[PDB]
């Protein structure tokens, strides 16, 4: 029996309560042959039937129809979330156990394949991460806080850097080229964000939302089962006795069942009339392909036909659920008899029983501590800027003087943040943009006099030289901060998601440069105080020194350091400077001026004044207003000193650097726009 194209769409839309794009869905029938379905989980510990079997239903659906079923063993996700104790070691052991249960329970693997996260992301790291980054970046923090139902979390103010888990579970979606997503409803919200994101990196071809059915739990209250109600569902663990007692007990409303109206968030709600007997006997029984009940002689053919005979008392409350009780032991039985048999096997769910032993709430909860730095060691982070103004250059080449002074045999890096800062959504958000603005005003800090002895790295380096323990960290920094907490240093909001992931890398490169002092600008903010605060007050906070060089207005008119020729001689034309005055931004510069060197001179020729030296800033403020210094003269010798300092670092424009800024220019005509 090889089916043809109505057929098979019949029996894959089977599979899902609703279906994004039943027309996308019939396209890939028609015209690819191995469509990939994908799905994942956290290996949390025992397999409840929905899981176990329900899952193991809708799989062999799939491959029937011509897909290859690809599973995301999602080690880590189970990790940020805190499902066992925060004990990773062997969550593997569980998902292990987990997918030799489903063989056992009749999945057919002929098509399907499992990868692991840990496995997976570690191999292809900077391919995996930079797209996680890039969905955090195009994306309003909002629109992640609401994915929270995903991890059966509420978004209630109460969520743990965890909206980092969502930017993942929608990278997943591409990085294994999902052809269809076919997991339960709760999901929904990050497969929606998938679709979303397709829009905006361009992909014409959106992944399609193959959206199963939640399963209700036994008892009235309940709409899915729940982890602390061992009777909500039934577990692949349970002995027949067990399966007897729990479906015994079990609700069972005589009333007709209705499909629900599809919620938002795709969450179930529980409703009086929710019938989980009847919603067992749909999903574990007749939706195999050739099932049907059979009750006191009379086989029911349809679902629907059952259902009848129970709302119209054909058959019993007790019989029916006397069926079910049957029918799923039959189902569980093989399972059981593996476990009994196969020493490896059994070997493996008394491994998940060593386990079991006592239990969380709370002797679990797993998280990593770090260790102290041998010597003094400070970390700096180049302002991620189109055009650096040389106030703040000049700043934090002084912080660095004077930190090595006061360390003598201690350390200082200078980090360029080309990952960062491309989450953090800043210049034009692209990446290639960003590296070059980094690379060329680093380069003439440099040139302005950054000394030798500063070690500079860029983040790429440090993250690809030691990737997994790098993000492995993140995550954990994650999850012991509420997301609450990492928004107050942006001063209570943030612009995007991407800016939650950066504030957590900082905090990540500061422990493995092994960090004992956090050197801040004025354009870092608050967000450095993070370090600080997650190592204990332990790690010391330093602030740049700033606010010598103004803007030239009166109260780009502000000297960036890759000011060439033309800039700096026009910048300074436009700067105030009355006559008769003493106090102006023409001033202020040339007093900064003559602190650095230790005496400014001004170069007249004889009777228009004569030239004149000034080594103190009160005999030069004297001479500006009542005094015979006249702007001219003062402006004059002025703007020959920045070019003449500037000198070196303008060589590299027209130079080394040129390559660069043909790329930057091209940059500030899109923030134009
Ligand atoms: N969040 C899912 C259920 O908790 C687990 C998951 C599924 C698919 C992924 O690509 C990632 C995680």
């Amino acid at each position: 029996h090889h089916m043809n194209t109505d057929e098979r769409y019949k029996l894959l839309r089977s599979v899902g309560e609703e279906c994004i794009q039943e027309s996308e869905l019939r396209n890939l029938i028609e015209k690819k042959p191995l469509i990939r379905c994908y799905d994942g989980f956290e290996p949390s510990g025992r397999m409840h039937i929905a899981q176990g079997i329900f899952k193991a239903v809708n799989v062999n659906k799939c491959t029937a129809a011509g897909c290859e079923f690809v599973f995301w063993v999602a080690d880590w996700f189970a990790l940020m979330n805190d499902k066992v104790g925060g004990e990773l070691e062997k969550i593997r052991i569980v998902g292990r156990y987990l997918i030799e249960v489903w063989k056992a329970a009749g999945m057919d693997m002929d098509k399907v394949l499992f990868l692991w996260s840990s496995e997976e992301i570690t191999s292809h790291a900077d391919t995996y991460w930079r797209m996680v980054l890039d969905i955090g970046r195009q994306n309003t923090i909002a629109r992640i806080k609401k994915c929270c139902t995903i991890m059966g979390k509420t978004e209630g103010t109460l969520t743990a850097a965890q909206v980092l888990y969502p930017l993942m579970q929608c990278c997943d979606i591409f990085f294994l080229k999902a052809d269809i997503c076919q997991l339960g409803l709760d999901q929904r919200k990050v497969n929606m964000l998938a679709r979303e994101y397709c829009d905006l990196i361009g992909r014409k071809l959106k992944p399609v939302i193959l959206s199963h059915h939640m399963l209700a739990g036994l008892k009235q209250g309940q709409a899915k089962m729940s982890k602390s109600d061992p009777d909500s569902a039934i577990f692949m663990e349970d002995t027949e006795e067990d399966v007897a007692r729990k479906i015994r007990q079990a609700y069972c409303p005589r009333v007709k069942q209705s499909a629900s109206a599809i919620t938002d968030d795709g969450a179930p709600v529980a409703t009086d009339d929710r019938n989980p007997v009847l919603d067992y006997f749909q999903c574990v029984v007749y939706a195999r392909p050739g099932a049907a009940a059979t009750i006191d002689g009379t086989t029911y053919a349809t679902y629907e036909d059952l259902e009848q005979a129970f709302v119209s008392d054909e058959v019993s409350e007790d019989a029916l659920k006397s069926c079910l009780i049957d029918e799923v032991n039959a189902l569980l039985e093989p399972v059981r008899q593996h476990f009994a048999s196969n020493e490896e096997a059994h070997e493996l769910l008394e491994a998940v029983k060593s386990y079991r032993k006592d239990g969380a709430t709370l002797p679990l909860a797993e998280t990593a501590l770090p260790a102290a730095p041998a010597k003094p060691h400070a970390c700096m982070w180049m302002p991620a800027l189109l055009k650096v103004p040389l106030d703040v250059a000049e700043g934090m080449i002084k912080v660095t003087k004077d930190f090595i002074a006061a360390h003598p045999e201690g350390t200082v890096t200078l980090v360029l943040p080309d990952w960062s800062a491309v989450a953090s959504d800043e210049i034009t958000g692209v990446e290639k943009d960003i590296s070059a603005a980094l690379q060329v005003n680093c380069a003439l800090l440099k040139a302005y006099g950054l000394p030798s002895s500063v070690k500079i790295v860029t983040e790429n380096e440090v993250i690809l030289g030691n990737c997994d323990d790098f993000w492995v960290s993140v995550i954990g920094i994650a999850r012991k901060n509420l997301l609450s907490h990492v928004e107050e240093l942006y001063g209570g909001e943030v612009r995007n998601a991407g800016q939650v992931i950066a504030a957590l890398m900082r905090v990540a490169t500061a422990l493995m440069l092994s960090v004992s002092h956090v050197i801040s600008t004025s354009l870092d903010g608050h967000i450095n105080a993070f370090a600080r605060e997650y190592t204990k007050e332990r790690i010391d906070c330093v602030q740049t020194l700033e606010g010598r060089i103004p803007a030239l207005h009166r109260p780009d008119d502000v000297l960036y350091l890759d000011d060439n020729d033309m800039d700096i001689r026009r910048k300074i034309k436009k700067a105030y400077s009355a006559p008769n005055e003493e106090a102006n931004p023409v001033i202020s510069v040339a007093q900064h001026l003559l602190a650095q060197h230790g005496a400014l001179s001004i170069e007249r020729g004889e009777a228009n004044g004569g030239n004149v030296s000034y080594n103190t800033p009160e005999a030069l403020v004297a001479d500006c207003g009542s005094g015979a210094l006249h702007p001219a003269d003062l402006k004059a010798a002025v703007l020959q000193l920045l070019l003449d300092r500037s000198a070196q670092a303008r060589a590299l424009l027209n130079g080394e650097l040129k390559k660069n800024m043909t790329v930057l220019r091209n940059a500030e005509k899109k923030m134009a726009k």
